[PDB]
Order: structure tokens, then C-alpha cells, then sequence
């Protein structure tokens, strides 16, 4: 079930983990440039939403609002957690927000093309990434409004 | 997790429920075209796939064998669940096989454009069709090749 309380299309947010409270951010310069964050409130974490139309329906890119560039989340190289310039290029840019099926306020965030969720964990390196497997409570995110 | 045994493009199969152990028929005349069935081996049970590329990776068209129809998944009218001509022409022809979190060895026939999944029941009328929300056992589902 996709998640009912995605935010409109172009309304700012922040997207912050459950479990760790950590926030996702997405810049343009120092690696990593998209990684999980434990700190005050900056640009650098805030997104919107394009919505996908057509064969994208259903799917969203996820756009830094500093910098324009759109996530991806990929198993095929390194970073496999990044973001491009564009407004989703590539299937790699499309996400689904697939309700988690015990907390109904939270969700996965999902790659289609890749077949991965996003996860921020504060044990194993490395500790924010992607995941083809079984569902954990550290994939699950909340949408922040600011 | 996608279905990690997903038969190869033009192999041919039935689509047989775990539970009940129907299969699902795709004919050309007579509501419902699409329905599940028990009984003898018939031809209108016979399906390949079509893979999806670019935007529709992972994702699959199911035709029928022996009338070239594909099935289609809504919920905006009726029927929910039949089947129309051409090669996954629309976008609620195209399907997901995503690999039961408990059963390795079975998937739900899940469709992106309505965020559904197919299921079979022997309970409450309609005993087959789609359906939006809880992972239900009746909504696990084999290739049986031929
Ligand atoms: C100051 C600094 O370099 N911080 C980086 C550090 O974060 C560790 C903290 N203990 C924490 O709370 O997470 O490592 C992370 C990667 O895990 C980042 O690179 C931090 O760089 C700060 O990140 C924010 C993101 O919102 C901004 O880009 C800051 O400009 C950057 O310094
Ligand atoms: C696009 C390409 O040739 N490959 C990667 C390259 O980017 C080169 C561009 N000319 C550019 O962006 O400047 O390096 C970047 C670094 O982040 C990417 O990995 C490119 O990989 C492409 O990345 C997208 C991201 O959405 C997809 O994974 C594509 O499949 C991949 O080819
Ligand atoms: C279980 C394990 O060996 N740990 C990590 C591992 O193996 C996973 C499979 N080989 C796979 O499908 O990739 O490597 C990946 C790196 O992507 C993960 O870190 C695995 O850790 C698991 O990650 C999930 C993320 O949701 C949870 O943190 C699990 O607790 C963790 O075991």
C-alpha cells in the first residue's frame, strides 16, 4: 500500500528515520553527498516531490531544494545512494513510499529500477545506504514538513 | 524483493493460487473474461511475459497464449481485473512479482498503476479479483510451467 499522506507536489520537507531520528540530506560537494545526518536544521535536508505521470505513476523523484539535483538509489555502482542534476533522467530517480504494514505513519522509501529501500542504522557500516532483502524498522521515514 | 524466479520472456505457464490451488483463465468472450478456475488444463490458462524496460523495469506484461490479450489491473471501474489487446499498451497492464516476505517460493502479482494485488479465495464473494491493503496468504501465487 503506498503511503496516504504523501506531501503535495512542491510542499518542502525533510525526510527523517524512525528509528535513529537521523534526517537524509543531498549536496553537491564533499563525500558523501547524499548520507544521514544527526545535526541542526539545514538546506542541504530539504526536498520536494515531482510527481511521476504515466508509466511513473505512483513513483515521485525526490529534488534537493539547494541544489535541483534528484536522488538515486541504484545496487549497479558506487555511490549506490546519490543524487544527478535533472528532474529524473533516469529510472533510478523514481521512488515509491510503500506504507509500512504495522505503523500506518510511516514507510519505505522504494526504488523500483534497483528493487531497494533506503536505510539509516546506527550499527554497521555503512550506516546509511540501500538494501535488497527483508524488511527492518530502520527502513522506515517519516515526511518532516517545514 | 522481486520474485527471484521470474520465468524467461515467451516461457510459457499456468498462474496457480498457493492456497487454493485455482489458476487464473484470460478468454476472449463470456464476463468474466479473467477469473480463476479448477479443473482440467485448458489454453486460455497459458501465459508469457512481456519484460519491461526503461521506466517499466521490473515490471511485466502477462499474455494470454492463445488470444494475444494482456491483463489489466484498476480500481476505477468495472471490471477490476480483465484483459485487452496489444503488448502492455497501458499502464495498468504492468505487473510486479514480489516475493512473499514469510514463503520464499511464492509472490504477490502486484500492479503499480493501481496498487493492487491479485487474489484467490474460497470465502467471501468476489472470490477473485484485486485488492489494496494487508498481505493475506490468498494473495500468493506460483509459475507453473508447462
Ligand atoms: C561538521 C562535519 O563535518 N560534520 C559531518 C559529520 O557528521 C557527524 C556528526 N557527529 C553527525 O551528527 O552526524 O559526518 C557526516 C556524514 O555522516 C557529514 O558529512 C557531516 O557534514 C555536515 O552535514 C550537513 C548536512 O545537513 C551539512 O552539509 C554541513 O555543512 C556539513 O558540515
Ligand atoms: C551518466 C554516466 O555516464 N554515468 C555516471 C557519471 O555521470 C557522468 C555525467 N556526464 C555527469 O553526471 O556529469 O557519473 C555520475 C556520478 O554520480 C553517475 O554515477 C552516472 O551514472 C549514471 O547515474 C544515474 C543516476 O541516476 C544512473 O545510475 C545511470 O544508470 C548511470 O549511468
Ligand atoms: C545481514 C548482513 O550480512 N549484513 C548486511 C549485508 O548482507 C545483506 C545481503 N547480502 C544483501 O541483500 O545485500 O550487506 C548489506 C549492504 O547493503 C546490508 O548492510 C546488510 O545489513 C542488513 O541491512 C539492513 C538494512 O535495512 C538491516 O540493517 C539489517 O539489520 C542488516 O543485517
Amino acid at each position: 500500500v503506498n503511503f496516504p499522506n504523501i506531501p503535495a507536489e512542491g510542499v518542502q520537507f525533510r525526510l527523517r528515520a524512525r528509528d535513529t531520528g537521523y534526517v537524509i540530506y543531498s549536496r553537491t560537494e564533499n563525500p558523501p553527498l547524499v548520507w544521514q545526518y544527526n545535526g541542526p536544521p539545514y538546506d542541504d535536508q530539504l526536498f520536494t516531490l515531482i510527481y511521476g505521470t504515466g508509466p511513473r505513476k505512483n513513483l515521485y523523484a525526490i529534488k534537493s531544494v539547494p541544489n535541483g539535483r534528484v536522488l538515486f538509489s541504484r545496487t549497479s555502482a558506487s555511490p549506490y545512494v546519490g543524487n544527478i542534476a535533472g528532474d529524473g533522467t533516469y529510472n533510478d530517480n523514481w521512488f515509491q513510499f510503500i506504507q509500512d504494514d504495522n505503523d500506518p505513519n510511516s514507510f519505505r522509501i522504494y526504488n523500483l529500477a534497483s528493487d531497494t529501500v533506503l536505510y539509516s542504522r546506527t550499527t554497521a557500516d555503512p550506516k546509511f545506504g540501500n538494501f535488497t532483502g527483508a524488511k527492518y524498522d530502520d527502513q522506515l521515514w517519516h515526511f518532516e514538513l517545514v
